[PDB]
DNA sequence: GAATCCGGATTC
DNA sequence: GAATCCGGATTC
């Protein structure tokens, strides 16, 4: 099953997608902006 | 349908 | 082998 974001470090704490990094700037990936992914998450599934 | 986890293809 | 581009799939 997927996981789910924790919640709790500090992207998962920001508000607002940054808006310039790769994520935020690609018009065909469907990546979550890299201030945002969640540092848990980033440990293979 | 939006958000975005997740993994395949490319490219190095 | 792995970072990056890319988009299928799930969960709401
Ligand atoms: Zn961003
Ligand atoms: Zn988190």
């Amino acid at each position: 099953k997927k996981r789910k974001r924790c919640g709790t470090c500090d992207p998962c704490r920001r508000l607002e997608n940054c808006g310039s990094c790769t994520s935020c700037t690609n018009r065909r990936t469907h990546q979550i902006c890299k201030l945002r992914k969640c540092e848990v998450l980033k440990k293979k599934a």
